[PDB]
Protein backbone atom coordinates (compact mmCIF):
# COMPACT_ATOMS: atom_id res chain seq x y z
CA UNK A 1 0.00 0.00 0.00
CA UNK A 2 0.94 3.55 -1.02
CA UNK A 3 1.53 5.89 1.72
CA UNK A 4 -0.02 8.61 -0.33
CA UNK A 5 -2.39 8.86 -3.58
CA UNK A 6 -2.44 12.14 -5.17
CA UNK A 7 -5.32 13.87 -7.59
CA UNK A 8 -3.06 16.32 -9.01
CA UNK A 9 -4.73 19.42 -7.26
CA UNK A 10 -2.19 21.79 -5.90
CA UNK A 11 -1.11 21.53 -1.65
CA UNK A 12 -2.39 25.54 -1.35
CA UNK A 13 -1.35 28.59 0.76
CA UNK A 14 -4.78 30.50 2.59
CA UNK A 15 -2.43 33.67 2.60
CA UNK A 16 0.95 35.49 1.15
CA UNK A 17 3.98 33.41 1.99
CA UNK A 18 6.88 34.93 3.00
CA UNK A 19 10.39 33.45 2.13
CA UNK A 20 13.26 35.68 2.42
CA UNK A 21 14.80 37.22 5.63
CA UNK A 22 13.89 40.79 5.88
CA UNK A 23 16.48 43.73 6.16
CA UNK A 24 15.87 44.76 9.90
CA UNK A 25 18.00 46.70 12.21
CA UNK A 26 17.42 44.37 14.95
CA UNK A 27 17.80 41.24 13.39
CA UNK A 28 20.92 42.75 11.53
CA UNK A 29 22.58 42.96 14.34
CA UNK A 30 22.14 39.21 15.43
CA UNK A 31 22.71 37.82 11.49
CA UNK A 32 24.02 40.10 9.35
CA UNK A 33 23.64 37.14 6.23
CA UNK A 34 20.38 37.59 5.64
CA UNK A 35 20.69 36.53 2.35
CA UNK A 36 21.25 32.60 3.89
CA UNK A 37 18.05 32.44 5.86
CA UNK A 38 15.19 31.25 4.20
CA UNK A 39 11.85 29.99 4.98
CA UNK A 40 9.98 26.89 3.03
CA UNK A 41 6.35 27.63 1.42
CA UNK A 42 3.82 25.56 -0.61
CA UNK A 43 6.08 26.73 -3.96
CA UNK A 44 7.93 23.58 -2.53
CA UNK A 45 5.29 20.95 -1.73
CA UNK A 46 5.25 18.53 -4.91
CA UNK A 47 8.88 17.93 -3.93
CA UNK A 48 7.89 16.77 -0.59
CA UNK A 49 5.16 15.04 -1.94
CA UNK A 50 7.57 12.88 -4.17
CA UNK A 51 9.72 12.18 -1.24
CA UNK A 52 6.94 10.98 1.28
CA UNK A 53 4.80 8.92 -1.42
CA UNK A 54 6.22 5.16 -1.46
CA UNK A 55 4.87 1.47 -1.22
CA UNK A 56 5.61 0.02 2.16
CA UNK A 57 7.31 -3.50 2.72
CA UNK A 58 6.12 -5.24 6.38
CA UNK A 59 6.99 -8.53 7.66
CA UNK A 60 5.77 -9.23 10.82
CA UNK A 61 7.94 -12.09 12.77
CA UNK A 62 7.81 -13.47 16.40
CA UNK A 63 10.08 -11.10 18.07
CA UNK A 64 7.54 -8.32 17.09
CA UNK A 65 4.13 -9.83 17.84
CA UNK A 66 6.32 -10.85 21.83
CA UNK A 67 7.16 -7.76 22.21
CA UNK A 68 3.57 -6.35 21.08
CA UNK A 69 2.48 -8.48 23.69
CA UNK A 70 4.70 -7.34 26.49
CA UNK A 71 3.70 -4.21 25.89
CA UNK A 72 0.19 -5.22 26.11
CA UNK A 73 0.63 -6.62 29.66
CA UNK A 74 1.82 -3.53 30.47
CA UNK A 75 -0.78 -1.14 29.22
CA UNK A 76 -3.22 -3.38 30.97
CA UNK A 77 -2.47 -1.71 34.08
CA UNK A 78 -3.43 1.61 32.82
CA UNK A 79 -7.23 3.34 33.51
CA UNK A 80 -7.43 6.29 31.45
CA UNK A 81 -10.57 8.84 32.13
CA UNK A 82 -13.05 10.75 29.39
CA UNK A 83 -11.87 14.12 30.10
CA UNK A 84 -15.27 16.56 30.01
CA UNK A 85 -15.92 19.15 26.99
CA UNK A 86 -14.78 22.12 29.43
CA UNK A 87 -11.42 20.52 30.33
CA UNK A 88 -11.08 19.67 26.04
CA UNK A 89 -11.76 23.10 25.57
CA UNK A 90 -9.21 24.52 27.59
CA UNK A 91 -6.65 22.53 25.68
CA UNK A 92 -7.08 24.43 22.78
CA UNK A 93 -4.54 27.07 21.89
CA UNK A 94 -5.85 30.69 21.60
CA UNK A 95 -5.10 30.90 17.79
CA UNK A 96 -5.55 27.03 16.68
CA UNK A 97 -7.46 26.51 13.60
CA UNK A 98 -10.45 28.07 13.24
CA UNK A 99 -13.61 25.08 12.56
CA UNK A 100 -15.14 25.11 8.88
CA UNK A 101 -18.50 25.11 11.01
CA UNK A 102 -18.72 28.89 12.09
CA UNK A 103 -16.51 29.36 15.12
CA UNK A 104 -13.14 29.20 16.04
CA UNK A 105 -10.56 28.30 19.20
CA UNK A 106 -11.79 31.67 21.32
CA UNK A 107 -14.99 30.70 21.06
CA UNK A 108 -13.92 26.82 22.04
CA UNK A 109 -12.15 28.30 24.98
CA UNK A 110 -14.87 30.69 25.85
CA UNK A 111 -17.65 27.21 25.76
CA UNK A 112 -19.47 29.34 23.23
CA UNK A 113 -23.18 27.71 22.69
CA UNK A 114 -22.05 27.14 18.69
CA UNK A 115 -18.84 25.46 19.46
CA UNK A 116 -20.16 23.28 21.93
CA UNK A 117 -23.28 22.11 20.39
CA UNK A 118 -21.16 21.23 17.21
CA UNK A 119 -18.38 19.22 19.76
CA UNK A 120 -21.38 17.26 20.77
CA UNK A 121 -22.26 16.46 17.68
CA UNK A 122 -19.13 15.65 16.32
CA UNK A 123 -18.85 13.24 19.63
CA UNK A 124 -22.50 11.54 18.56
CA UNK A 125 -21.07 11.13 15.29
CA UNK A 126 -18.04 9.05 16.45
CA UNK A 127 -20.21 7.26 18.75
CA UNK A 128 -23.11 6.20 16.20
CA UNK A 129 -21.01 6.01 12.52
CA UNK A 130 -17.92 3.25 12.92
CA UNK A 131 -16.58 3.83 9.51
CA UNK A 132 -17.16 6.91 7.37
CA UNK A 133 -13.24 8.53 6.93
CA UNK A 134 -12.99 12.06 8.65
CA UNK A 135 -12.24 15.16 6.33
CA UNK A 136 -8.57 16.43 6.58
CA UNK A 137 -6.97 19.73 5.49
CA UNK A 138 -3.28 19.15 3.87
CA UNK A 139 -0.62 22.78 3.96
CA UNK A 140 2.72 22.94 3.75
CA UNK A 141 4.18 24.02 6.69
CA UNK A 142 6.30 27.38 6.83
CA UNK A 143 9.90 26.54 8.75
CA UNK A 144 12.77 28.98 8.83
CA UNK A 145 16.27 27.48 7.54
CA UNK A 146 19.58 28.55 6.76
CA UNK A 147 21.04 27.51 2.92
CA UNK A 148 23.29 24.03 3.03
CA UNK A 149 26.98 24.01 1.08
CA UNK A 150 20.86 24.27 -2.09
CA UNK A 151 17.04 24.62 0.13
CA UNK A 152 14.96 21.73 2.20
CA UNK A 153 11.16 21.69 0.76
CA UNK A 154 8.49 22.49 2.77
CA UNK A 155 6.91 19.87 5.42
CA UNK A 156 3.15 19.01 4.83
CA UNK A 157 0.53 18.50 8.05
CA UNK A 158 -2.59 16.75 7.93
CA UNK A 159 -4.85 17.71 10.39
CA UNK A 160 -8.83 17.41 11.07
CA UNK A 161 -11.00 19.56 11.68
CA UNK A 162 -11.53 21.81 15.52
CA UNK A 163 -14.48 20.01 16.51
CA UNK A 164 -13.18 16.54 15.82
CA UNK A 165 -9.72 17.61 17.80
CA UNK A 166 -11.33 18.16 20.77
CA UNK A 167 -12.93 14.98 20.76
CA UNK A 168 -9.43 13.53 20.24
CA UNK A 169 -8.67 15.12 23.27
CA UNK A 170 -11.93 13.64 25.31
CA UNK A 171 -11.05 10.40 24.47
CA UNK A 172 -7.40 10.33 24.32
CA UNK A 173 -5.96 12.85 26.39
CA UNK A 174 -5.31 10.87 29.49
CA UNK A 175 -4.47 8.02 27.06
CA UNK A 176 -1.43 9.79 25.37
CA UNK A 177 -0.56 11.27 28.37
CA UNK A 178 0.17 8.73 30.88
CA UNK A 179 0.25 4.91 28.49
CA UNK A 180 3.35 5.60 27.14
CA UNK A 181 5.55 6.15 30.12
CA UNK A 182 3.19 2.73 31.66
CA UNK A 183 4.68 0.58 28.21
CA UNK A 184 7.91 1.99 27.89
CA UNK A 185 8.92 3.02 31.24
CA UNK A 186 12.47 4.95 31.09
CA UNK A 187 12.63 4.59 27.39
CA UNK A 188 10.28 7.12 27.05
CA UNK A 189 11.89 10.59 26.28
CA UNK A 190 9.12 12.93 26.83
CA UNK A 191 8.95 12.55 30.46
CA UNK A 192 12.68 13.69 31.06
CA UNK A 193 13.73 17.69 31.65
CA UNK A 194 16.90 18.37 30.36
CA UNK A 195 19.07 17.69 33.25
CA UNK A 196 17.27 14.52 33.85
CA UNK A 197 17.79 13.35 30.31
CA UNK A 198 21.21 14.33 30.60
CA UNK A 199 21.16 11.90 33.71
CA UNK A 200 19.92 9.10 32.08
CA UNK A 201 22.16 8.99 28.76
CA UNK A 202 25.59 9.07 30.82
CA UNK A 203 24.21 6.87 33.56
CA UNK A 204 22.97 4.37 30.91
CA UNK A 205 26.59 4.70 29.35
CA UNK A 206 28.27 4.73 32.64
CA UNK A 207 26.44 1.31 33.34
CA UNK A 208 27.62 -0.92 30.27
CA UNK A 209 31.16 -2.65 30.58
CA UNK A 210 32.16 -1.81 27.21
CA UNK A 211 29.21 0.98 26.19
CA UNK A 212 28.43 1.25 22.51
CA UNK A 213 25.71 3.14 20.91
CA UNK A 214 23.84 4.52 17.88
CA UNK A 215 21.17 7.04 16.97
CA UNK A 216 18.84 5.15 14.13
CA UNK A 217 16.88 7.81 11.68
CA UNK A 218 13.96 6.83 9.93
CA UNK A 219 13.58 8.27 6.43
CA UNK A 220 9.98 9.79 6.42
CA UNK A 221 8.89 8.77 9.40
CA UNK A 222 5.00 9.39 9.15
CA UNK A 223 4.97 7.41 5.69
CA UNK A 224 6.33 3.97 6.53
CA UNK A 225 3.71 3.89 9.37
CA UNK A 226 1.16 1.19 8.08
CA UNK A 227 -3.02 0.68 8.65
CA UNK A 228 -1.48 -2.53 10.44
CA UNK A 229 0.80 -0.17 12.65
CA UNK A 230 -2.06 2.14 13.47
CA UNK A 231 -4.62 -0.84 14.46
CA UNK A 232 -1.59 -2.64 16.84
CA UNK A 233 -1.20 1.03 18.03
CA UNK A 234 -5.11 1.00 19.08
CA UNK A 235 -4.98 -2.15 20.23
CA UNK A 236 -2.30 -1.27 22.77
CA UNK A 237 -4.87 1.93 23.82
CA UNK A 238 -7.51 -0.83 23.95
CA UNK A 239 -6.07 -2.47 26.69
CA UNK A 240 -6.41 0.73 29.02
CA UNK A 241 -9.80 0.55 31.52
CA UNK A 242 -11.89 3.22 29.47
CA UNK A 243 -15.57 4.15 29.68
CA UNK A 244 -17.56 2.96 26.85
CA UNK A 245 -17.58 6.18 25.09
CA UNK A 246 -14.03 6.25 25.16
CA UNK A 247 -14.12 2.82 23.72
CA UNK A 248 -16.12 3.67 21.18
CA UNK A 249 -14.42 7.18 20.38
CA UNK A 250 -11.10 5.06 20.31
CA UNK A 251 -12.17 2.89 17.80
CA UNK A 252 -14.40 4.79 15.46
CA UNK A 253 -11.22 7.90 15.23
CA UNK A 254 -8.90 4.99 14.56
CA UNK A 255 -11.19 3.83 11.42
CA UNK A 256 -12.33 6.98 10.47
CA UNK A 257 -9.20 9.20 11.32
CA UNK A 258 -6.28 7.70 11.86
CA UNK A 259 -5.82 5.07 9.75
CA UNK A 260 -6.44 7.12 6.78
CA UNK A 261 -8.41 9.64 5.01
CA UNK A 262 -9.27 12.08 2.30
CA UNK A 263 -7.00 14.55 1.75
CA UNK A 264 -8.77 18.35 1.19
CA UNK A 265 -6.17 21.55 0.46
CA UNK A 266 -6.74 24.61 1.55
CA UNK A 267 -9.10 25.88 -1.26
CA UNK A 268 -11.35 22.97 -0.77
CA UNK A 269 -10.19 20.97 -3.56
CA UNK A 270 -9.67 16.74 -3.30
CA UNK A 271 -6.10 16.60 -2.78
CA UNK A 272 -5.64 12.67 -2.66
CA UNK A 273 -5.94 9.96 0.02
CA UNK A 274 -3.31 9.39 3.19
CA UNK A 275 -2.79 5.46 4.46
CA UNK A 276 -0.17 7.01 7.04
CA UNK A 277 -0.08 8.69 10.47
CA UNK A 278 -0.68 12.19 10.19
CA UNK A 279 1.31 14.71 11.70
CA UNK A 280 -1.33 16.95 13.37
CA UNK A 281 -3.52 14.39 14.95
CA UNK A 282 -3.80 14.08 19.17
CA UNK A 283 -1.62 10.39 19.11
CA UNK A 284 0.72 11.47 16.62
CA UNK A 285 3.51 11.32 19.30
CA UNK A 286 2.37 8.30 21.66
CA UNK A 287 1.56 6.15 18.26
CA UNK A 288 5.30 7.44 16.99
CA UNK A 289 6.70 6.50 19.80
CA UNK A 290 4.76 3.03 20.76
CA UNK A 291 5.50 2.30 16.85
CA UNK A 292 9.52 3.24 17.11
CA UNK A 293 9.90 1.32 20.22
CA UNK A 294 7.91 -1.88 19.33
CA UNK A 295 10.20 -1.79 16.12
CA UNK A 296 13.67 -1.15 17.65
CA UNK A 297 12.95 -3.67 20.43
CA UNK A 298 12.02 -6.46 18.58
CA UNK A 299 15.05 -5.45 15.82
CA UNK A 300 17.26 -5.46 18.92
CA UNK A 301 16.54 -9.23 19.59
CA UNK A 302 16.53 -9.90 15.83
CA UNK A 303 20.26 -8.94 15.69
CA UNK A 304 21.46 -10.01 19.03
CA UNK A 305 22.19 -6.73 20.40
CA UNK A 306 23.68 -7.43 24.26
CA UNK A 307 21.73 -5.55 27.19
CA UNK A 308 20.04 -2.29 24.99
CA UNK A 309 18.77 0.61 26.84
CA UNK A 310 16.71 2.88 23.95
CA UNK A 311 15.77 6.10 24.25
CA UNK A 312 12.94 7.29 22.00
CA UNK A 313 10.91 10.52 21.73
CA UNK A 314 8.28 9.97 18.53
CA UNK A 315 10.40 8.96 15.63
CA UNK A 316 14.13 9.31 17.25
CA UNK A 317 15.94 6.82 18.43
CA UNK A 318 19.22 6.39 20.60
CA UNK A 319 20.20 2.58 21.49
CA UNK A 320 23.04 1.85 24.00
CA UNK A 321 24.21 -1.14 24.79
CA UNK A 322 26.98 -3.79 25.19
CA UNK A 323 29.81 -3.97 22.44
CA UNK A 324 30.80 -7.14 21.46
CA UNK A 325 33.87 -6.27 19.90
CA UNK A 326 33.88 -3.34 16.81
CA UNK A 327 33.41 -6.16 13.44
CA UNK A 328 30.62 -7.85 15.71
CA UNK A 329 29.09 -4.56 16.94
CA UNK A 330 29.18 -3.42 13.00
CA UNK A 331 27.78 -6.74 11.73
CA UNK A 332 25.24 -6.50 14.52
CA UNK A 333 23.94 -2.93 13.94
CA UNK A 334 23.67 -4.02 10.00
CA UNK A 335 21.59 -6.80 11.21
CA UNK A 336 18.98 -4.51 13.53
CA UNK A 337 18.64 -2.44 10.35
CA UNK A 338 17.78 -5.16 8.27
CA UNK A 339 14.90 -6.25 10.91
CA UNK A 340 13.76 -2.25 10.71
CA UNK A 341 13.94 -2.54 7.05
CA UNK A 342 11.42 -5.72 7.37
CA UNK A 343 9.10 -3.56 9.56
CA UNK A 344 8.23 -1.11 6.83
CA UNK A 345 11.20 1.03 8.88
CA UNK A 346 14.29 1.56 6.47
CA UNK A 347 17.19 3.95 7.52
CA UNK A 348 17.92 7.72 5.80
CA UNK A 349 21.50 6.76 6.68
CA UNK A 350 22.76 3.75 7.47
CA UNK A 351 23.63 3.94 11.32
CA UNK A 352 26.70 4.04 12.85
CA UNK A 353 28.04 2.51 15.69
CA UNK A 354 29.67 5.25 18.34
CA UNK A 355 32.12 4.55 21.46
CA UNK A 356 32.13 7.93 22.08
CA UNK A 357 28.67 9.31 24.21
CA UNK A 358 29.30 12.83 22.50
CA UNK A 359 29.09 11.42 19.47
CA UNK A 360 25.45 10.16 19.49
CA UNK A 361 22.61 12.70 18.75
CA UNK A 362 19.25 12.33 19.97
CA UNK A 363 16.83 14.98 18.63
CA UNK A 364 19.43 17.04 17.02
CA UNK A 365 21.44 17.41 20.62
CA UNK A 366 24.51 15.77 21.75
CA UNK A 367 26.21 15.62 25.40
CA UNK A 368 28.87 17.77 26.01
CA UNK A 369 31.11 18.89 29.22
CA UNK A 370 31.91 22.03 30.67
CA UNK A 371 32.83 22.73 34.38
CA UNK A 372 30.62 24.48 37.20
CA UNK A 373 32.03 27.66 39.84
CA UNK A 374 33.71 24.87 42.00
CA UNK A 375 35.95 23.32 38.81
CA UNK A 376 33.52 20.01 38.42
CA UNK A 377 32.07 18.57 35.64
CA UNK A 378 28.56 18.79 34.38
CA UNK A 379 27.68 17.17 31.24
CA UNK A 380 24.90 18.83 29.30
CA UNK A 381 22.94 18.65 26.23
CA UNK A 382 23.80 21.31 22.91
CA UNK A 383 23.11 20.96 19.66
CA UNK A 384 24.63 22.99 16.40
CA UNK A 385 23.43 26.44 16.58
CA UNK A 386 22.71 27.48 12.97
CA UNK A 387 18.94 26.76 13.03
CA UNK A 388 18.01 28.13 16.23
CA UNK A 389 20.00 30.94 15.17
CA UNK A 390 18.53 31.74 11.60
CA UNK A 391 15.58 30.81 13.41
CA UNK A 392 16.00 33.69 16.06
CA UNK A 393 16.62 36.22 13.55
CA UNK A 394 13.64 35.68 11.64
CA UNK A 395 11.27 35.81 14.57
CA UNK A 396 13.40 39.04 15.35
CA UNK A 397 12.02 40.67 11.94
CA UNK A 398 8.48 38.87 11.87
CA UNK A 399 6.09 38.38 14.71
CA UNK A 400 5.66 34.50 14.65
CA UNK A 401 2.74 32.33 16.61
CA UNK A 402 5.24 30.26 18.22
CA UNK A 403 8.87 31.59 19.63
CA UNK A 404 11.36 28.95 18.94
CA UNK A 405 14.01 31.13 20.41
CA UNK A 406 11.84 31.17 23.78
CA UNK A 407 11.56 27.26 23.75
CA UNK A 408 15.67 27.04 22.70
CA UNK A 409 16.60 29.68 25.52
CA UNK A 410 14.48 27.20 28.05
CA UNK A 411 15.72 23.66 26.89
CA UNK A 412 19.59 25.15 26.03
CA UNK A 413 20.12 27.21 28.95
CA UNK A 414 23.04 25.90 29.98
CA UNK A 415 24.83 26.02 26.56
CA UNK A 416 27.46 28.98 25.54
CA UNK A 417 25.24 30.10 22.62
CA UNK A 418 22.26 30.07 24.06
CA UNK A 419 23.59 32.30 27.32
CA UNK A 420 25.78 34.12 25.10
CA UNK A 421 23.57 35.15 22.01
CA UNK A 422 20.00 34.29 22.74
CA UNK A 423 19.87 35.61 25.72
CA UNK A 424 21.85 38.76 25.37
CA UNK A 425 19.79 39.93 22.28
CA UNK A 426 16.57 38.66 23.02
CA UNK A 427 16.90 40.25 26.65
CA UNK A 428 18.68 43.93 24.62
CA UNK A 429 15.24 43.91 22.96
CA UNK A 430 12.52 43.20 25.49
CA UNK A 431 14.34 45.22 27.80
CA UNK A 432 14.23 48.60 25.22
CA UNK A 433 10.89 47.75 23.74
CA UNK A 434 9.36 47.48 27.78
CA UNK A 435 8.16 44.36 26.95
CA UNK A 436 10.04 41.85 29.86
CA UNK A 437 6.63 41.53 31.30
CA UNK A 438 4.49 40.35 28.06
CA UNK A 439 3.80 36.25 28.16
CA UNK A 440 5.36 34.89 25.05
CA UNK A 441 4.30 31.66 23.41
CA UNK A 442 6.64 28.21 22.77
CA UNK A 443 6.28 24.74 21.92
CA UNK A 444 7.71 22.57 24.91
CA UNK A 445 7.86 18.66 23.50
CA UNK A 446 5.21 19.50 21.23
CA UNK A 447 2.64 21.58 23.54
CA UNK A 448 2.23 25.20 23.47
CA UNK A 449 3.40 27.00 26.89
CA UNK A 450 2.94 30.90 27.80
CA UNK A 451 6.06 31.99 29.22
CA UNK A 452 7.10 35.80 30.68
CA UNK A 453 10.72 36.19 30.19
CA UNK A 454 11.59 37.27 33.90
CA UNK A 455 10.48 33.84 35.05
CA UNK A 456 13.21 32.39 32.95
CA UNK A 457 15.78 32.30 36.05
CA UNK A 458 13.68 29.92 38.09
CA UNK A 459 12.36 27.87 34.84
CA UNK A 460 16.10 27.20 33.93
CA UNK A 461 17.21 26.30 38.06
CA UNK A 462 14.35 23.94 38.06
CA UNK A 463 14.66 22.03 34.43
CA UNK A 464 18.65 22.25 34.48
CA UNK A 465 20.20 23.61 38.15
CA UNK A 466 21.93 26.37 39.53
CA UNK A 467 24.92 25.01 37.01
CA UNK A 468 23.10 26.88 34.35
CA UNK A 469 24.00 30.37 35.37
CA UNK A 470 27.51 28.82 36.27
CA UNK A 471 29.22 26.41 33.77
CA UNK A 472 32.30 27.97 32.19
CA UNK A 473 35.69 26.38 30.23
CA UNK A 474 33.28 24.54 27.61
CA UNK A 475 35.26 21.83 25.33
CA UNK A 476 37.20 23.27 22.41
CA UNK A 477 34.88 20.82 20.23
CA UNK A 478 31.19 23.03 21.10
CA UNK A 479 33.69 26.45 21.29
CA UNK A 480 34.75 26.10 17.38
CA UNK A 481 31.38 24.57 16.19
CA UNK A 482 29.14 27.86 17.85
CA UNK A 483 32.14 29.83 16.34
CA UNK A 484 32.47 28.64 13.02
CA UNK A 485 28.70 28.68 13.02
CA UNK A 486 28.93 32.58 14.13
CA UNK A 487 31.35 33.02 10.81
CA UNK A 488 29.17 31.32 8.36
CA UNK A 489 26.06 33.03 9.53
CA UNK A 490 27.48 36.49 10.02
CA UNK A 491 26.77 36.62 13.82
CA UNK A 492 28.94 38.72 15.50
CA UNK A 493 31.87 37.06 17.53
CA UNK A 494 31.42 35.59 21.21
CA UNK A 495 33.47 39.11 22.15
CA UNK A 496 30.98 41.53 21.16
CA UNK A 497 28.02 38.96 23.01
CA UNK A 498 29.70 39.47 25.81
CA UNK A 499 30.22 43.44 25.39
CA UNK A 500 26.66 43.74 24.89
CA UNK A 501 25.46 41.00 27.77
CA UNK A 502 27.47 43.42 30.24
CA UNK A 503 25.33 46.28 29.30
CA UNK A 504 21.91 44.57 28.80
CA UNK A 505 22.96 43.59 32.78
CA UNK A 506 23.86 46.43 34.14
CA UNK A 507 20.17 47.74 32.57
CA UNK A 508 18.25 44.45 34.28
CA UNK A 509 20.09 45.36 38.08
CA UNK A 510 18.92 48.79 37.76
CA UNK A 511 15.67 47.59 37.15
CA UNK A 512 15.44 45.88 40.30
CA UNK A 513 12.34 43.20 41.16
CA UNK A 514 12.12 39.78 38.88
CA UNK A 515 14.96 42.34 36.49
CA UNK A 516 17.18 42.44 38.42
CA UNK A 517 17.37 38.36 39.39
CA UNK A 518 17.42 38.05 35.25
CA UNK A 519 20.55 40.23 35.52
CA UNK A 520 21.76 38.54 38.28
CA UNK A 521 21.57 34.96 37.14
CA UNK A 522 21.51 34.99 33.35
CA UNK A 523 24.40 37.10 32.87
CA UNK A 524 26.88 36.34 35.93
CA UNK A 525 28.85 35.02 33.05
CA UNK A 526 29.43 38.52 31.36
CA UNK A 527 31.26 39.75 34.64
CA UNK A 528 34.34 38.66 36.23
CA UNK A 529 33.55 39.67 39.73
CA UNK A 530 30.85 37.32 40.23
CA UNK A 531 27.52 36.63 42.55
CA UNK A 532 27.19 34.29 44.52
CA UNK A 533 24.33 32.57 43.65
CA UNK A 534 22.37 30.88 45.99
CA UNK A 535 18.92 28.94 45.22
CA UNK A 536 15.96 31.00 43.74
CA UNK A 537 12.68 30.85 46.23
CA UNK A 538 10.17 31.05 43.40
CA UNK A 539 12.07 28.15 41.68
CA UNK A 540 10.65 25.68 44.28
CA UNK A 541 6.96 27.14 44.23
CA UNK A 542 6.74 26.71 40.02
CA UNK A 543 4.13 24.63 38.91
CA UNK A 544 5.60 22.65 36.68
CA UNK A 545 3.24 19.62 36.48
CA UNK A 546 1.95 19.02 33.35
CA UNK A 547 5.94 20.10 31.59
CA UNK A 548 7.66 16.49 31.09
CA UNK A 549 4.89 13.89 30.93
CA UNK A 550 4.50 13.33 27.21
CA UNK A 551 4.86 14.44 23.73
CA UNK A 552 2.05 16.39 21.66
CA UNK A 553 3.78 17.29 18.56
CA UNK A 554 0.74 17.76 16.27
CA UNK A 555 -1.43 17.16 18.71
CA UNK A 556 -3.10 20.93 19.21
CA UNK A 557 -2.53 21.08 23.02
CA UNK A 558 -1.85 24.29 25.13
CA UNK A 559 -1.24 24.39 28.65
C1 LIG B 1 8.57 18.32 16.51
C2 LIG B 1 8.70 19.13 17.82
O1 LIG B 1 7.88 18.58 18.85
P1 LIG B 1 8.57 17.62 19.97
O2 LIG B 1 7.60 17.16 20.91
N1 LIG B 1 9.72 18.53 20.82
C3 LIG B 1 10.97 18.16 20.92
C4 LIG B 1 11.95 19.02 21.64
C5 LIG B 1 11.75 20.16 22.32
O3 LIG B 1 10.58 20.70 22.71
C6 LIG B 1 13.07 20.87 22.51
C7 LIG B 1 13.08 22.25 21.77
C8 LIG B 1 14.51 22.83 21.75
C9 LIG B 1 12.56 22.17 20.31
C10 LIG B 1 12.20 23.31 22.44
N2 LIG B 1 14.08 19.91 22.00
C11 LIG B 1 15.36 19.73 22.68
C12 LIG B 1 15.21 18.94 23.98
C13 LIG B 1 16.54 18.57 24.68
C14 LIG B 1 17.32 19.86 25.01
C15 LIG B 1 16.23 17.83 26.00
C16 LIG B 1 17.34 17.62 23.75
C17 LIG B 1 13.39 18.83 21.53
O4 LIG B 1 13.94 17.84 21.06
N3 LIG B 1 11.48 17.00 20.29
C18 LIG B 1 10.76 16.06 19.49
C19 LIG B 1 11.43 14.96 18.96
C20 LIG B 1 10.79 14.02 18.18
C21 LIG B 1 9.42 14.15 17.95
N4 LIG B 1 8.80 13.18 17.16
S1 LIG B 1 7.23 13.11 16.73
C22 LIG B 1 6.79 14.33 15.48
O5 LIG B 1 7.10 11.80 16.18
O6 LIG B 1 6.42 13.29 17.86
C23 LIG B 1 8.75 15.24 18.48
C24 LIG B 1 9.41 16.19 19.26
Amino acid sequence: SMSYTWTGALITPCAAEESKLPINPLSNSLLRHHNMVYATTSRSASLRQKKVTFDRLQVLDDHYRDVLKEMKAKASTVKAKLLSIEEACKLTPPHSAKSKFGYGAKDVRNLSSRAVNHIRSVWEDLLEDTETPIDTTIMAKSEVFCVQPGRKPARLIVFPDLGVRVCEKMALYDVVSTLPQAVMGSSYGFQYSPKQRVEFLVNTWKSKKCPMGFSYDTRCFDSTVTESDIRVEESIYQCCDLAPEARQAIRSLTERLYIGGPLTNSKGQNCGYRRCRASGVLTTSCGNTLTCYLKATAACRAAKLQDCTMLVYGDDLVVICESAGTQEDAAALRAFTEAMTRYSAPPGDPPQPEYDLELITSCSSNVSVAHDASGKRVYYLTRDPTTPLARAAWETARHTPINSWLGNIIMYAPTLWARMILMTHFFSILLAQEQLEKALDCQIYGACYSIEPLDLPQIIERLHGLSAFTLHSYSPGEINRVASCLRKLGVPPLRTWRHRARSVRAKLLSQGGRAATCGRYLFNWAVRTKLKLTPIPAASQLDLSGWFVAGYSGGDIYH
